[PDB]
């Protein structure tokens, strides 16, 4: 492959003068101060990435919200990307080492003075523009599942392929980097195992969901928008599993009516739209892709 990714994130915590802080680092490889961020390590996505950098870089636990964008450069082979995150501290302390020797807590007025490179003070830009201590409702498309059958009733049986099996796995990692703690999945086989790993890695019931399938769907195309609201208002922040067709009406609906514009978009089976929200409001919408796409 000729791009290299990586991640990053504006780590931040509730504080004064500012209700937020965010952590600027100092790397003495470079002699700069700048974000958090690395390259993936093998068989991570994205968003453990950035979880993994944040606990390397500033010794902090963090559980990521809002995606901020991305930063692209020129490398020899072709391009390397870096997506950022809004992520929330939630423990931890900094100490001093050889990779980064010092970290400040600044208000984002003051971090944004202190960082040295445009791309960084363009995703704190970002990250100002809206809320970041959000909800996140993450919605999951089912892995890959073979051919539909002519059969209804097998064909809403159907398992997860060798491949979607893999795909549930490496989910796990990339769902709990931004805190899920309760899982619902429409009322298809498939939809459930996607989220299996998951729920054994919680220790968590997923919740079943016949108003999330496309035969709901079929009957009613919103009964559906108000179950996803409904539990979407529930404490916590659940992942829902479900169908093709049910996915970018919903996603659309929801981004139209809330005025939010999702960076990415498709509905690839293993994908994950993270959504957040900011008192009961869509503020974000964040298409990743399958984990091993």
């Amino acid at each position: 492959k000729h791009t290299v990714r990586a991640a990053g994130a504006v780590l931040w915590r509730d504080a004064h003068p500012a209700t937020v802080e965010v952590a600027v680092i100092h790397r003495p490889r470079y002699d700069d101060w700048s974000l958090p961020k690395g390259k993936l390590d093998q068989g991570e996505t994205e968003p453990v990435a950035a979880a993994r950098e944040i606990h390397e870089e500033t010794g902090h636990t963090a559980v990521l919200g809002r995606r901020l964008g991305r930063v692209t450069y020129p490398i020899p082979q072709g391009t390397k990307r870096v997506w950022y995150w809004a992520a929330k501290s939630t423990g931890g302390d900094f100490s001093p080492n050889d990779e980064v020797d010092k970290l400040v807590w600044l208000p984002v007025d003051a971090a944004m003075d202190q960082l040295q490179y445009p791309d960084d003070r363009k995703v704190l830009r970002r990250f100002v523009k809206r809320p970041v201590d959000t909800k996140t409702v993450l919605v999951v498309r089912h892995g890959t599942a073979g051919r539909r059958s002519r059969y209804k009733g097998d064909d809403r049986k159907r398992p997860l392929d060798k491949r979607g099996r893999a795909q549930a796995e490496a989910l796990v990692a990339q769902l709990m980097a931004f805190g899920a703690t309760t899982l619902y999945a429409a009322d298809r086989v498939r939809c459930h195992q996607t989220i299996e790993p998951l729920a054994q890695e919680l220790d968590q019931l997923i919740h079943n969901e016949p108003l999330l399938t496309e035969e709901a769907y079929a009957a009613d195309h919103k009964a559906a928008r108000k179950r996803l609201l409904e539990i979407a208002g529930r404490p916590g922040n659940p992942v829902i599993c479900t169908q093709g067709k049910v996915i970018p009406g919903l996603i659309e609906w929801w981004c139209e009516r809330a005025k939010v514009r999702p960076e990415t978009t498709g509905n690839r089976k293993g994908s994950t739209w993270v959504l957040s929200l900011s008192d009961g409001e869509l503020v974000g919408a964040d298409y990743l892709s399958p984990p091993d796409e």
